[PDB]
């Protein structure tokens, strides 16, 4: 006699698979591309056109 | 008894033309030292703000 073990396999039945052990870490952090109203220099021109 | 010719200056320091140096000074030509003016308008550029 052998017995017909359809077994949870001995590579993932102590080892949680797909699966918190195959860790689905997806921490959700949006990656926030932070969109600024600035071409560097824009604010101060020192304007010496004074054409007189 | 001789009338002697009495001969006084009769003869010139007459007369008429006694108007020499009329005043030529009358024609002046006063002037100030005629200032060009400075201006700070080609000193002063247009300093413009690159946003």
């Amino acid at each position: 006699m052998s017995t017909r073990s359809v077994s949870s396999s001995s590579y993932r039945r102590m080892f949680g698979g797909p699966g918190t052990a195959s860790r689905p870490s997806s921490s959700r952090s949006y990656v926030t591309t932070s969109t600024r109203t600035y071409s560097l220099g824009s604010a101060l021109r020192p304007s010496t056109s004074r054409s007189l």
